């Protein structure tokens, strides 16, 4: 069994003060990092809101994440869409303008998390126009709230759904 624990980053909120364009227990932006040989190592990202996590597919890949000294595990989860969600259903009903600009609430493997401004591509789909937020970020840094000017969360680094 994979030793997976999640740690708390920051608080999420939209970052006033930010840098725009492209340089590239309780509520807030998670870690996912599992024990190994040498040491811990990131392999994702989560959102805690409402006492459910959110996180991608392939980070948690389904395994069960020790949280605190208590054991937090799955409810529901789309390998399609690769998201999770663990003690709760998908909390995260926020949609993008289409117009409007985002941050990204990064978390590099091993760097403070940093809120970044941009402007998402739009491409069509057979399912309707989506954005994509395409930077250069570890892999680690998968799951990694998509904020709106609310502050709510719009997408998951990984694919931002736009609804008007
Ligand atoms: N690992 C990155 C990744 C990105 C997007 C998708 C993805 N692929 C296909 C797809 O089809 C749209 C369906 C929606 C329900 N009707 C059937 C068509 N959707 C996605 C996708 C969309 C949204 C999000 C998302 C991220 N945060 N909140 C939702 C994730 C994946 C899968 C992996």
């Amino acid at each position: 069994m994979a030793d997976l624990e999640l740690e708390r980053a920051a608080d999420v909120r939209w970052e006033e003060q930010a840098e725009i364009s492209g340089s590239s227990l309780e509520d807030g932006a998670y870690r996912i990092k599992q024990k190994g040989i040498l040491g811990y190592s990131q392999i994702g990202a989560g959102v805690y809101k409402e006492g459910t996590f959110h996180t991608m597919w392939h980070v948690t890949r389904g395994a069960v994440l020790m949280h605190k000294g208590k054991r937090i595990e799955p409810s529901w989860a789309d390998v399609k869409k690769d998201l999770i969600s663990y003690g709760g259903g998908w909390k995260l009903e926020g949609e993008w303008k289409e117009g409007e600009e985002v941050q990204v609430l990064a978390l590099e493997p091993g760097k403070n998390p940093r809120a970044v401004q941009t402007k998402p591509g739009l491409f069509k789909t057979n399912t309707g126009t989506i954005g994509a937020v395409s930077l250069d970020f570890s892999p680690g840094t998968s799951g990694s709230p998509i904020v709106d000017k609310k502050g709510k969360v719009v997408g998951l680094y990984g694919i931002a759904n736009t609804e008007k």
